[PDB]
C-alpha cells in the first residue's frame, strides 16, 4: 500500500 518496498532495497544489498 504505502513505500513498504524497503526490505527489498536495504542500505546494505
Amino acid at each position: 500500500e504505502l513505500y513498504e518496498n524497503k526490505p527489498r532495497r536495504p542500505y546494505i544489498l
